[PDB]
């Protein structure tokens, strides 16, 4: 407790001296209060003019506009001790885990380089804004890299001054630069080297590509075994026990000398004791603290939540299997039991499941998984939208399982060769592509945002009738050479100026493991669609009166937003689908 937490209090305490107060009417009970003190203060979604004129069908259908307008009751919970059995389980686990992603990988320490080029290209590193402006400036200034020196040197001491949480089911914990830095150097590793990459990890898919996932899926589902399974957890950020964050420490058995104490430090300090400023309207700041729950940078929250998924999931296909009877006590012979089939089948295992942080896809061997609650409950990992002891609901068809908030069709081309490409309802996609989020947005920064969607339409969501014709309307109607940009940046191939059919081929057919047949795709045309009836299932306004006077008359919509933007060089980018090829 506080002679951890004490310090960072003592010093926030001093800023505000003129304004504390041990306010009596404070809404916490799981977290612990500490004092408050004055502020006044909070940005909200945008729209994107240039994807809203293109998309005129949609100005009337409210799952897309509602999009644009506009639990806490969740962070204040408390997740139970788990059982000495699932203590054991997790730890052993855990401990074969690090061993097997340490195999091929070696830890060390990132770079205030590294960590300065990042910056200087916009990643969302979840800092804030006081002293310097912006991320970009604060990282040319030396004075800064003093205080990452003192803090860092405080680290070494086993203390902590300034890594503090700034609170905002979604919450997001932002940190000053500084204490982001901190924690780039220590764990950084996991992300910068592809420890979840699915060559490394087998479960995982980090730097796959939406192009890839569903390919994923079907080799999962080539496999013998029972139906697939994917269980949300309700609230997996607020279900992350103390044993979790205890378990995931165990990194720093693979480390050494300096890097070793950095990375301690970041746990000890920042991640198993944790303080926090959070606004409240009654407008005053609450410093509080807490042990559990995740609040890392967003990146090493992903490793980490990949990371604590497949070890519960391993363990519930312990459970489902009969490798140990019960979660109040593991035998020495369980222990030995557990050990031997992490040795002799783990590896096969994790091959089973596709994890992305707290999302899963499990093809366990049969489905006593289905009824196999006791260990996933008591973890603390409760499933959302389902009775806590009633069996999980599997899927049959691999084209049907949730995930990444996609599903996956499989589309044959006329000339035979087999696309898996990902899907979404389109009102999603629609509605998403028509938000900016910030604001001094110029019309060539609103533009360069509406082509960056267009381009990842033309890749990823080509089948979609409806978003083909949208991305052809939104490239034409936007300068040529203008370059597709985002503020908020897996694989990103849609944000590039070269010709989207060259990277359509690069992708789908050229670098595409799963394609034998290299043969280059010479036209748009060559590209298919899903079929007509699966296009409306969908979402597609193929059919609608108001879809088809839109695709009859996208010259005058493109003509509109060109007059908006200006005399520039445009190309007609229509005529390589075939209604307008004449
Ligand atoms: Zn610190
Ligand atoms: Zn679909």
């Amino acid at each position: 407790n506080l002679d951890i937490i004490g310090k960072r209090i003592e010093k926030i305490k001093q800023e505000h001296e003129t304004s504390w107060h041990y306010d009596q009417d404070h809404p916490y009970k799981t977290w612990a209060y500490h004092g408050s003190y004055e502020t006044k203060q909070t940005a909200s979604s945008m729209v994107n003019g240039v994807v809203r004129l293109l998309t005129k069908p949609w100005d009337i259908i409210p799952m897309v506009t509602q999009m644009a307008m506009t639990f806490k009751e969740k962070v204040d919970t408390r997740t139970q001790e788990p059982k000495e059995g699932t203590k054991k389980l997790m730890k052993i686990t855990a401990e074969w885990l690090w061993k097997e992603l340490g195999k091929k990988k070696t830890p060390r320490m990132c770079t205030r380089e590294e960590f300065t080029r990042k910056v200087r290209s916009n990643a969302a590193l979840g800092a804030i804004f006081n002293k310097w402006k912006s991320a970009r400036e604060a990282v040319e200034d030396s004075g800064f890299w003093e205080l990452v020196d003192k803090e860092r040197n405080l680290h070494l001491e086993g203390k902590c001054e300034t890594c503090v949480y700034n609170m905002m089911s979604r919450a997001i914990w932002y940190m000053w630069l500084g204490a982001r830095f901190l924690e780039f150097e220590a764990l950084g590793f996991l992300n910068e080297d592809h420890w979840f990459s699915r060559e490394n990890s087998l479960s995982g898919v980090e730097g796959e590509g939406l192009h890839k996932l569903g390919y994923i899926l079907r080799d999962v589902s080539k496999k013998e075994g029972g139906a697939m399974y994917a269980d949300d957890t309700a609230g997996w950020d607020t279900r992350i026990t103390l044993e979790d964050l205890k378990n995931e420490e165990m990194v720093t058995n693979h480390m050494e000398g300096e890097h070793k104490k950095l990375a301690e430090a970041i746990f000890k300090l920042t991640y198993q004791n944790k303080v926090v400023r959070v606004q409240r309207p009654t407008t005053v700041m609450d410093i509080i603290s807490r042990r559990d729950q995740r609040g890392s940078g967003q990146v090493v929250t992903y490793g980490l939540n990949t990371f604590t998924n497949m070890e519960a999931q391993l363990i519930r296909q312990m459970e489902g299997e009969g490798v140990f009877k019960s979660i109040q006590h593991l035998t020495v012979t369980e222990e030995i039991a557990v050990k031997n089939w992490l040795v002799r089948v783990g590896r096969e295992r994790l091959s089973r499941m596709a994890i992305s942080g707290d999302d899963c896809v499990v093809k366990p061997l049969d489905d006593r998984f289905a009824s196999a609650l006791t260990a996933l409950n008591d973890m603390g990992k409760v499933r959302k939208d389902i009775q806590q002891w009633e069996p999980s609901r599997g899927w049959n068809d691999w084209t049907q399982v949730p995930f990444c908030s996609h599903h996956f069709h499989e589309l044959i081309m006329k000339d035979g060769r087999v696309l898996v490409v990902p899907c979404r309802n389109q009102d999603e996609l629609i509605g998403r592509a028509r938000i900016s989020q910030g604001a001094g947005w110029s019309l060539r920064e609103t533009a360069c945002l509406g082509k960056s969607y267009a381009q990842m339409w033309s890749l990823m969501y080509f089948h979609r009738r409806d978003l083909r014709l949208a991305a052809n309307a939104i490239c034409s109607a936007v300068p040529s050479h203008w370059v597709p940009t985002s503020r908020t940046t897996a694989t990103h191939e849609w944000m590039t100026t070269e010709d989207m059919l060259t990277v359509w081929n690069r992708v789908w057919i050229q670098e595409n493991p799963w394609m034998e047949d290299k043969t280059p795709v010479e036209s748009w045309e060559e590209i298919p669609y899903l079929g007509k009836r699966e296009d409306q299932w969908c979402g597609s306004l193929i059919g609608l009166t108001s879809r088809a006077t839109w695709a009859k008359n996208i010259q005058t919509a493109i003509n509109q937003v060109r007059s908006l933007i200006g005399n520039e060089e445009y190309t007609d980018y229509m005529p390589s689908m075939k209604r307008f090829r004449r």
